[PDB]
């Protein structure tokens, strides 16, 4: 067998069926006699091909692959590896090398010290030292991206590999399951339950992991067997519960005295599945306050290392979270009541403030529709207004990277055909990953984009605002036609600049067969 | 408090009470002011500071604290610290940088890019960015260094930072817990055990972190549940297991070829603790033969990806040791007859066998002893001639770095000071840390070194022979008197040109209250 | 041809015919059949391998070929390459790789992520991706250490690659010449000169660079025509002035505001080889006082970006040195007046003060003696009293790293076996590198060491005097025989306690046929 043969034959078995690429010469050597059981999804550029791969990841629970070319096109895709990185989505991104024959020369597209350029963003990096060493180099690669913590790999080939003959004993590579599906011992899981058990007013707080997991069902068990309220960890990439369940206290501000006066006078503060915390404003104070104590349980070595307060347990999260919902006792304790429904913000006939689009979106949208969030000023809105019942609800980036959402909407909506995707991005963050909508036109993956246009980067106003900062430019984004936009890319394309069309839009939306572009104008 | 004060506390509440150190002028404002209840530690080079405090935290199965100067004590050590990087030692390194005010114009004992000097021989890497982060810095670094899979770590200070304020919100960080003390869960555990019930003619391969773990003991019980022979690992840095237990196999020679023969109608191969495999010698062949399926637990992913062959669980040793020896059945088959004693080796009135001197120290050492081993050309011998019926009883190389033997033998006396440990270093070996020596005089840590000299490097005629390479320089290392060495350092020394010397050198050293170096004659 | 064939062949054709070395497995592929042409110096540790070559480039003033093992071979030279980086050393660094196959697997002595573990201590770092490109890999070594700045660099080959055929078209690499013997451009050099001419109180500081290209006769003459002033720039490497020419100023004290001071009144200042500046202690105050403006003639980008003051020219500094002793115009100022004879220091009978080895020294070493110093607390003495006429007379550990002496002094006694080098070397400092004894032993380099006991680290106990640090730990260094360490490694040993031991002791040393360690007794 050839190193081709046999490494398509190794991703088969490991269930990859999918490459997401952008192609060059360095790779026509492996995409050549491509699988006729395996589909390629092509994008523009390699910042889009390596959001889809992402949200296609993180909706389908399961590695995705992707072949960039050489450093042009890793280099294309290393914001969106940022992303990858802290959302722990297991990508395996191979980039082909030149010819062993020219890498000394530094022929053009040799992609120079290839395993450093990807850093510090992946889990591993390698470029093998043979070719006969590549199926054993990408099972690796397979396995570090699919290994809790789950993150981002990268491989560099070298494209005369392929032809070359495969060794015989990679045969032993095809079927290796390599499972990290671990929890806490029993002794000391026992002496956890024993503390939640006595907490006399024990916090939930929940993190991406959660979803990654589906661990979403086992943490309503628990937090109902606690009677414990229930946050989502700030700057949140995605939604751990259901978002209108008695329990449900919402999203956490990202900030330091925010947080510890949020958890004050709980005695027990359990964090599952998120970093301790991933705070972002300038907000100084006590990290918790007196009589508070925090236990977190993480996928992630890195996160128990720099929490900076708290005990913590480095395990697998639904393997921890199915063994402590079953294991607690239920408190006499009242559940927890329902937080408020929201106000409805007044509205005119003219601009849409942004509570009237998520008002809207909530009414019309399905019960299983998945959102996803690029529009950076609204956040807190956002999740005060969309009832999320299901997991794989809700996706935001997670390094606040943006051009995250465009691509990776298409990407969940080809992994979930099913549940109607919509982005909601901002005029300013839908530029970064605009040639995306090209791909949902091509392979007709009907993904609905709102666009929320105010003409401005607001997030960037506010923040400017909060430092008192004067005379800061490029803040202002004017002069940009959403519309013109998706016509350039084959996306069916409508605006909305009051309530009325927004509703007749939004009914077309949902109607169509294949994706569409909404241009809201939204108030500055 | 100051910076100072508050890491001293961190330290002192994770645990830390030693420092192992060679100093420097970046280091002075940290071990000024030296808390009464920590200990120094001095060497007189740092490969000796590394490996002594390596033998230190591998026989107390805890982390150990070392600091270094700048970049070129760093750079001295890291020969130390590719072999912690392959036992997988918690080893936190310390590194003084010059003062923040003078980091930019590189004056002398800057270390230029810190973070990136001792990659990739550790798992995490660090300067602070400000003063006040040290404190966290430090708690980073513990964690690190001691979660699954445990390993050394790096972290380079300023020197100006330990007279700044510390943060008061540090507090937090005193008295984390952070576990890794994680098994399988129970589905794919009880799955795993009916695989191991069923098992017609299982065989067990035991590595490193058994013993690190200190499973030696469920892994018998699971051994004889399971009447299942035990071999070590290759090229193992530990030992795991009674060498006279019934069911013990020995050392597994480290090629591919042998050890699928060895394998050779064992159905299922259960690995623990080890990697897949420490191969070194080149001796192609099948990875596996046909009808033998592997099984590997460890600790550590890079471990379970890079395993050519088999299934993997990635959890932690003593709590899957535990877990297993706890609920497998007790096998009906015949427990396994133990190996027969080793042949007597002919020997006349001149220079010693290795054979002799391993049979002489067998008959004279204590049962408890604990043997080091870098004399690299008879490991073999060793391993088939030394009784060692406890757990922490060898010590090797984990990377084949010469230099580990002589430092970590005085660290590991130092952790186990009713253990008499004893040294069995090549002559070619000895030299590379020689200077370690003092330190055991100068503490009076009463480590026996027993140099087998034959003037050559033993191993690398050997391979040399195999290579068929004619003509290879360097390779021989006469004129060197050990007993002079051991003079210039303090420690006393003994000479033994035959048996009975031997006999009478041993005796000595057995009785002495300090240090002993016995140099003996070995044939060529 | 072979791998093998043709890189002996372009290290012959490149000027290269000595292997510094300590062997191992990965390498007995590259060292069998080993040319009859080459020689091999073999040393028992790698700080020593490496101390050794640095030395003898250093003073060849042409770039020394090491052979190093795998990663911990590689690690145990990472001090020694600390000070080759501050020195601009031409050092060819190669270290055997396992065999391509057994790679992946990571088998004992793969040298994992190999480019990565000297920086950033290298200028160029790789490993090649085929046994082909190996020759000009090499090529690219040879050429990246040799081209201004100097530098070490790295090559990791993997073992199997040597015995590969080689591709025909390398002969192109075998006479490739390189030439950065480069200067500043016409009209810009007379903008620069004309500067020089109309100075009213110029001053000159030189560094090790131009003792790097033997361009301190060019300086000399410089010196003579401006009528100015010199002075060595602070830390020094090397010497670049005769320390008895009336324009000689002494070694600078390494400090900011010493430095200034110094230079306050010179209008302006002409840095020549050396950074602007290796400054040691903290010393704040102002870079230059106004009036004084500095003129830098650099080899290296990385000094001339990172001086905090001054103009900076990039450029070879033998064609600079060259060109402007031999452009500028003879002033009619009055020749700077020698610097008056150091005083004598009282001694008694008893142990030595260090201005007494010195002034010894002086007056019995032969006029063409070269001198090593890591004798860290006496440097300022030595610099005064020692009358250093010619070039390459003096090598201190450019990176302040310890261990350099011993082993440099040695391959300066192999470049240079006409002139007696003499290492003076502190108690503390001897023990980092001891074992590079035996090299100068067995191949009768006949080196003295003059190791000056004071039974301390007294170069720290000064620092932490002026910091007034109290309870520092591990400065003192007892109970080391130095006699008994050079028996151990067969040199010839005496032992100097008082003025008349220590003229009898160097007399004999000077008469002697091979190495010499002389301990002498200095105060405390
Ligand atoms: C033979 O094509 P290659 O050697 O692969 C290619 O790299 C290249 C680069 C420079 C000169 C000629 C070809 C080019 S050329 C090429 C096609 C560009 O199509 P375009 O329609 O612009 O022009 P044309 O080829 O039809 O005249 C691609 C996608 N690539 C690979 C590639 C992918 N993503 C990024 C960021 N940079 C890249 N260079
Ligand atoms: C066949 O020999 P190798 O595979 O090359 C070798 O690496 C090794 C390592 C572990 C086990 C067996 C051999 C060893 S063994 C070896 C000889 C040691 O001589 P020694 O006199 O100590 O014992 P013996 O061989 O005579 O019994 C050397 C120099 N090397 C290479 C080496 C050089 N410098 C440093 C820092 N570490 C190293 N391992
Ligand atoms: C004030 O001392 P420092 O600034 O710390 C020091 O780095 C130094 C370097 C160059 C010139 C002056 C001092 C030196 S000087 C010093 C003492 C050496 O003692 P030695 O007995 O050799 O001479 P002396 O000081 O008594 O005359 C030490 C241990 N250090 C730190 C050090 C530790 N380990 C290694 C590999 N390299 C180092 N430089
Ligand atoms: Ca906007
Ligand atoms: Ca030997
Ligand atoms: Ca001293």
């Amino acid at each position: 067998a050839s190193v081709h043969g046999t490494t398509y034959e190794l991703l088969r078995r490991q269930g990859i069926d999918t490459v997401f690429g952008n192609p060059g010469s360095n790779e026509l050597p492996f995409l050549k006699d491509f699988p006729e059981d395996f589909r390629y999804i092509l994008a523009l550029q390699e910042a889009c091909v390596v959001g889809i791969a992402d949200g296609y990841a993180q909706a389908s629970r399961k590695p995705a692959f992707i072949n960039l070319h050489s450093a042009a096109g890793t280099g294309n895709a290393m914001g969106a590896l940022s992303n990858a990185w802290n959302s722990h989505s297991p990508l395996i991104v191979t980039a082909g090398q030149q010819t062993r024959a020219m890498i000394g020369v530094e022929a053009l597209l040799t992609n120079v010290d290839a395993a450093n350029l990807p850093r510090p963003l992946v889990k591993w990096s390698y470029e093998p030292a043979s070719a006969a060493e590549v199926p054993h180099a990408m099972s690796r690669a397979i396995h570090m991206a699919s290994m809790a913590p789950q993150g981002p790999v990268y491989l560099s080939v070298p494209y005369d590999d392929w032809d070359k003959d495969a060794d015989p004993q990679s045969h032993h590579l095809f079927d290796r399951h390599v499972s990290s599906s671990v929890r806490l011992n029993d002794q000391d899981l026992d002496i956890l339950v024993k503390a939640l058990n006595s907490a006399s007013n024990p916090a939930i707080v929940l993190g991406p992991d959660v979803d990654a997991a589906n661990a979403n069902a086992d943490c309503v068990m628990l937090a109902e067997r606690l009677k414990a309220p229930v946050w989502v960890a700030p700057s949140a990439p995605r939604c751990p519960f259901p978002t209108r369940h008695p329990c449900f206290r919402g999203l956490m501000p990202a900030g330091i005295a925010a947080i510890s006066q949020l958890l004050e006078g709980h005695d027990v503060v359990l964090v599952i599945g998120a970093p301790v915390f991933r705070y972002h404003q300038y907000d100084p104070g006590q990290y918790l306050k007196p009589g508070t104590r925090l236990i977190s349980v993480t996928c992630d070595p890195l996160e128990a290392a720099r929490a900076p307060m708290g005990d913590a347990i480095v395990a697998d999260i639904g393997a921890m979270a199915s063994a402590l919902a079953n294991l607690v006792e239920e408190s006499s304790r009242q559940l927890p009541t329902a937080a408020p429904e929201p106000a409805k913000v007044d509205q005119d006939a003219g601009r849409l403030h942004p509570e009237t689009v998520f008002d809207t979106l909530n009414d019309m949208a399905p019960e299983n529709a998945i959102y996803l969030n690029e529009s950076t000023s609204t956040t807190a809105q956002m999740w005060q207004r969309l009832n999320m019942r299901n997991p794989g609800s809700y996706y935001f980036c997670a390094a606040g990277g943006l051009g995250f959402a465009l691509p990776a909407a298409i990407g969940v909506q080809l992994a979930e055909p099913e549940r109607q995707v919509i982005a909601v991005i901002g005029d300013g963050s839908a530029n970064y990953s605009i040639s995306a909508l090209w791909t949902a036109a091509q392979y007709n993956i009907p993904t609905i984009f709102v666009i929320m246009n105010n003409g401005t980067y607001g997030a960037l106003r506010w923040f400017a605002g909060v430092l008192e900062a004067e005379n800061v430019p490029g803040l202002d984004v004017p002069g940009i036609d959403f519309r013109a936009l998706a016509k350039g890319y084959g996306v069916q394309a409508l605006k909305a600049d009051n309530l009325e069309q927004l509703k007749g839009s939004l009914q077309e939306a949902l109607s169509a067969k294949g994706p569409v572009l909404i241009e809201v104008s939204t108030v500055s």
